[PDB]
């Protein structure tokens, strides 16, 4: 396990090949989770780009957060989807946290602090433990099958998830980098892989 | 009495059954109010939607305030109507304060801590003390009759109501929740009866 | 003599006959003065509205302080006019010092506490006392003849006059509600009758 | 000599006879010199304005600091001239800074405490001590032959000149009000003549 | 060796014959560096324009910072290019870093303090050592063939040389000036060789 704090993984050059995968020391199938990630990209006005995929045997996109051109963040479970349209995109690092709850359908969804309202999305669904976690591409298989044209080029880093719905408070805290425990992956005890060109850097953001 | 702090009432879907009907343990009829909610939705570039929804058997929008696309802010008493033009909407909580006074008519309408100019409606007017207060549907009935594409979509909370006018200081400690005491309907005493599609979740807003 | 502190007068809706007349106990004629008003209005962007008139009778238009609609303030001593051009306004109360000088000529405007540029207006001219000051209304007679397109509606307070010129310092002071003692017209010591719908309200400004 | 400290000069008339003439104790050529002042105008959406003329018998625009519609700061030396584009100009007092040095003929011109680029203007060039100096008007003559459109309508002060470019650090005392010492013309010390419709008055910038 | 801070050299007219050359005593090939420095032009509507070249007898634009016009920085190492496309600028000074590691190819660049995101270029390169290092020009030969299209017109200053990528945490010193030590070019141990039409002055910028 690594502490991977103060750094972030870096695709700098748009690849198909190019990829990490993250593995969770999961068991309980997900009836909610939180996650948390900053990223920097300068695709936005230009492409859409895969910012997380989870997959299972079963379905390619069992979470997706995407950044979709013009429309803005795609939020996707169990296939179904929403967006939270963004008006105009900056170019400048932006911190997600998004979470979901199966027993109410709840869709929370925070950018840079500042939440979007909630929305509904696949009520009373589960999602898969036995998962393929990828940041840089969009899965359409199980760990497999990415698109040059939906890579992410840019940095992530501080992935985040947690099996229950972060209150408000806790997210705050989040955002500001405050002491907190993720109980399903934790940026400072990662365990990764990593395939092509891909780097580890410092962080870029505070 | 349920204390409802720091809570907000969810309408995470569009539909014509979800709702929240909240009780008054009003006996005299008012001669003046004031009714503060703190509320967030995205629908306000897209379509009307009613904020706040008080109906007698004899007026389905005895007091109403709604979101007129476009428009703004549609404040009417007695079935009349008044509008608060807004130029232009942020996507972001908002808290409104609106008060009524029937011996001179004045309506003040406050949006986040700033007043609107003070209009005249309903001079001599009497509210009923007899009635129906719905949070999240406008109803064209004393306690039904809701329209879907009138349902808010989002949070609504804070929802508190005096039997008369707040001065400028005191809507100014309720925008800065200090302490206060309504004297019709209470937040923090809450006594209300949920329907359909709605839950009771942390308040996005500080 | 009233205190007027902490409160405005009021004109919700749009009439001919609404207005407040001001007492001012001059006796010798002013070579110099000061007004400083604090007003709010939403008509700013629909039509002119008079926001002070001080009349004597051979003069209905001896002291006028307008607003002329996309012109912004128009300033008029002795039936003469000069334009502060305002470009476009905030929907906000304003305060207004406006001081004019005989030896002189000099006019200063100032708006929420910057000066407007000094312009030249009716040099040697002297503004008679016995007069008539309107609050609401546009005077075309000695105490009358009020239209109804030039009504002022919202709020106006803090009405203040010296016979001479302030200083900026000075003037500072009346926008930041120092102490001042106004010897002409004082809000704090005012005598005025009250006509038609009109009412006294705490001030939504600070 | 006079203190004309926490004064303007006032042109509140569009003339070509209202001019202030300013009186330099100069024996010497001027090989640099830094001239620093506040003026207050809303002529520069509309015309062109002389800021400060120094002419001489050989010369009419020895140095003048024009404001050109459209086109913004003119800076002029010998007859030859440079511009500093102001692309969008903003309706409040101003304080420029303006210095040249013979030896490199580098220009400096400094806007509220902003540099603009240096440029290149008459190296080795000998600025005449044989000079008129005059506000408010641009002389086309020895002390003469004014034109009506290129008067200042408005406010200029703390007019204060230097033999010798300031630093950047004593650029930004001056524009603080910091304590300096003007060798050259002084407004703590000045001597000037006024001619036609011009006033001394408290100034209104800070 | 010269201490040249708080010190700047001036471009005060476009020519072909001004430059300065900075002479290092570097010896080992750069397999990495961070170029920081501060330049202030108005050239950057008007047309490009060389920041800083670095050229050897193999390859004349084996550093290049340039920018073109409507494009913004282009950052080229070894003759091949990238573009940081910046959408909008404005006339202030402006501190750029910026930052190359063969290892990952990795390019760095940072505007005023703010990363853009990294991108890819010439992995595995190597920078020859025996260099003509030159400002205000771009040179065409090793130290020669300018054009004048392309000299820098204003101020360049605090010119400092890494042979290594400097943390982000180090890049934000350099921004606030805190104390730093260049090892292949030093703004306070600077060694160079000056022509034409150029200057030593105060910096405008902090
Ligand atoms: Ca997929
Ligand atoms: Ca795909
Ligand atoms: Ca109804
Ligand atoms: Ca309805
Ligand atoms: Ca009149
Ligand atoms: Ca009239
Ligand atoms: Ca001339
Ligand atoms: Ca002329
Ligand atoms: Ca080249
Ligand atoms: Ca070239």
């Amino acid at each position: 396990q690594t502490d991977m704090s103060r750094k972030a993984f870096v695709f700098p050059k748009e690849s198909d090949t190019s990829y990490v995968s993250l593995k969770a020391p999961l068991t309980k199938p997900l009836k909610a989770f939180t996650v948390c990630l900053h990223f920097y990209t300068e695709l936005s006005s230009t492409r859409g780009y895969s910012i997380f995929s989870y997959a299972t045997k079963r379905q390619d996109n069992e979470i997706l957060i995407f950044w979709s051109k013009d429309i803005g963040y795609s939020f996707t479970v169990g296939g179904s989807e929403i967006l939270f349209e963004v008006p105009e995109v900056t170019v400048a690092p932006v911190h997600i946290c998004t979470s979901w709850e199966s027993a109410s359908g709840i869709v929370e969804f925070w950018v840079d602090g500042k939440p979007r309202v909630r929305k509904s999305l696949k009520k009373g669904y589960t999602v898969g433990a036995e998962a393929s976690i990828i940041l840089g591409q969009e899965q359409d298989s199980f760990g497999g099958n990415f698109e040059g044209s939906q890579s992410l080029v840019g940095d992530i880093g501080n992935v985040n998830m947690w099996d229950f719905v972060l209150s408000p408070d806790e997210i705050n805290t989040i955002y500001l980098g405050g002491p907190f425990s993720p109980n399903v992956l934790n940026w400072r005890a990662l365990k990764y892989e990593v395939q092509g060109e891909v780097f580890t850097k410092p962080q870029l953001w505070p």
